[PDB]
């Protein structure tokens, strides 16, 4: 391996998490009162992750990448059922995203942040899965 | 030494798939008829987990730890309610002894095990967790 693969798939999972933020925008604007502390909960960790991972790509000397003022969302949706499974696959998308990081990361540190990240993407996914 | 540090982890990872395995015989005798499509399919994911490890460790020239004939279960239990906190304590032991397999695991394929693993272990706590609240909550006055 390479610092080079470690790098790319660290900045892929920032982009991830740029795109996933946007779009829980669009999942409180669509969901019900019943899940706002599920939403609520969501924005408050890929926020606060996103945030880690500027500071990790940082300290690496990479300029991290930033979020495009407005995303083309990879599903369309009129409803908060369709809400749910936009926020599932996007979680999914997350979880994909944070496995590369887990395979690449050279130190134990940043594998297990990686490993973290995974492991909430996959719990927040099963949570809106149960919402539809 | 990196590699005894690998080797050490997934021993011990090894060594609470076993005794959770065990514990979940516990689980299933106590539980609801309610939860046991979940205690089913916990077990299932224990045991094929256990004997991936059992390969992994040979292909490492290392013999697998092999299971007690009992345990001292993490938690004392006499009641159906008891058994869905066991289960989630169990589920919570094992991400802990996977996220050490992430950590020292030297080879990719082998922390994307554990990273699964691990993965698996939480998604099954979450699910418990979702049994207990779905119970009533009977706290003692404290």
């Amino acid at each position: 391996s390479e610092g080079s693969a470690d790098n790319a798939a660290l900045c892929d999972a920032l982009a991830v998490e740029h795109a996933t933020i946007y779009g829980y925008g669009i999942v409180s604007a669509l969901s019900p009162p019943g899940v706002n502390f599920l939403v609520a909960d969501a924005l408050k960790q890929h926020r606060h992750r996103r945030d880690d991972v500027i500071v990790m790509l940082s300290a690496r000397g990479v300029t991290a990448p930033i979020a495009a003022a407005g995303y083309q969302l990879p599903m369309q949706v009129s409803s908060a059922a369709d809400a749910a499974r936009l926020a599932v696959r996007m979680e999914n998308d997350g979880a994909t995203a944070w496995r590369a990081v887990v395979e690449h990361a050279e130190t134990a540190d940043d594998r297990v942040f990686a490993s973290t990240a995974l492991t909430e993407s996959a719990v927040m996914a099963t949570r809106w899965n149960r919402v539809l």
